[PDB]
């Protein structure tokens, strides 16, 4: 239940901004709104986790940290 | 090496991708095309130092690390 | 360079080592024996998209950057 | 506002040391005297953003992370 | 009495995990148990500086970020 | 490649400039004039283990990450 508070977490974030984010933008963009430091690590585990969620804009393997949106 | 070929490193950097770009990110592309590994705060002075060409996509203070346009 | 010599350098890293690697550990075990700086990001792509060679020690959530394993 | 609040943090961690220091040495430097975590970005943007007030120590584009002084 | 405190707290996330853990990893064990955010430097300094209880697993200047366990 | 040229390189790069500098700053300043790419924690290891060349500059526990210093 914790990991499902923050997928939400991150959609949230991704939908906010209209342009792809790394981990760690969506980090802060959770740390700004929600008040809580997470670890970069946890919101890459679960960007690469759940990749019908989440997908890299960049499909080339060239930007890096990656760029990410939501996959809709 | 030169004031200006990093410049136009940098704006090659962002004109090859659609969407905005962390300074880390430009770094990444330039050592990939140009086979030069330089430090991120290389990147990051060419960024502020020509507003010219350079923008940031967000005016909130909320994206860190910031996300970088070429100006349009 | 190629997809299925990056797998075998990183599942060599790992087989070289008793306990359990940080992707950015890999990185740096990488650069060492094959002299080719990758970004992190690129093993975090490859420990994920192969579940069946890869997998993370602690499931709990909690130690980030994960670590991750050679699956028994 | 909030960034003119910044700026003066800023200052002060630069004042209470008596030599240069990195983006995220004033960043944490803030964080013991303040407590707020702030995005070491956010720090970043103040000191390229007001380069009236703020200066990198090294002007041969060789001491990355950048250590800075104020300009005084 | 600080750093007493801090030595206790890096021992304790090292004994909670049985497998080797980067100063980084320390930090965010502390940070989920104890809930302060720690500079990952304050974790290096009290590795670093305490060799007869803390000792990285691999001696052969390999292994970077480094893995640490107790001496013991 | 050799302790005793790492410990020279670091102390040269300590020495080439009036202000403390951090273990990554040392890092780019050897990977500028001698073309290597060390991980940082390589000269963290040389500047903990030879405390009669290097010490840091801070001693309250603040500056993160810490500045050293040739010591006089």
């Amino acid at each position: 239940m914790e990991t499902q508070k923050l997928i939400s977490m991150v959609k949230e974030a991704l939908e906010k901004y209209q342009y792809p984010l790394t981990a760690k933008n969506i980090k802060v963009v959770i740390q700004k709104e929600h008040n809580v430091v997470l670890p970069t690590g946890s919101i890459n585990s679960i960007l690469y986790s759940n990749s019908e969620l989440f997908e890299k804009i960049d499909k080339t393997n060239t930007i890096y940290p990656p760029l990410w949106i939501r996959k809709n």
